[PDB]
């Protein structure tokens, strides 16, 4: 655990975080993918040996001795809304227990269900929220990755407003 539990945002590739384990936005086949999941599949190919997990989850798999947590979010192009919803807040409650489970200090996370699983919607809010009620019970330092400025400052302002 973290000597004082924090949440930050980061506006960078999250295949070049600074945390001691990272949060993959998986599919749920264990491919290779678009976006986050391509990134995470170059820097750590390795981890998508039998990653392979349903809508709702999350499987860790170890590049070397760092883990790499491929959480499958649900895409809302196929969910409804309401099952969509329930899917996210799942993935997200499956990545605290693995966090907790490695005893790791830190993870770095993507939003989940934002980029192609959005069905063309702005889900930060929803999408952070389920990250919000599944990782403030653990003690681990979160740090959220994102690419755009607009989203940075909405993510920043959602952390500082709870501070
Ligand atoms: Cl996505």
């Amino acid at each position: 655990g973290a000597m004082a539990p924090s949440y930050r945002v980061k506006r960078m590739d999250i295949a070049k975080n600074d945390e001691e384990c990272v949060v993959n936005a998986a599919n749920p086949r264990g491919l290779p993918g678009d976006g986050v999941c391509k990134a995470v599949y170059k820097k750590w190919p390795e981890s998508f040996k039998n990653s392979a997990t349903p809508v709702g989850t999350a499987k860790t798999v170890m590049c070397g001795t760092y883990p790499v947590i491929h959480a499958v979010g649900p895409n809302f192009s196929n969910y409804t809304e309401s099952e969509g919803d329930r899917e996210l807040a799942a993935a997200y409650r499956e990545v605290a227990k693995e966090v907790t489970r490695l005893g790791v200090n830190s993870v770095a996370i993507p939003l989940l269900s934002t980029g192609v699983y959005s069905g063309g919607k702005d889900r930060l809010t929803q999408s952070l929220n389920h990250l919000f009620t599944a990782m403030d019970s653990t003690d681990a330092d979160v740090v959220i990755y994102c690419r755009d400025k607009e989203w940075e400052k909405k993510i920043s302002e959602a952390i500082q407003m709870r501070t």
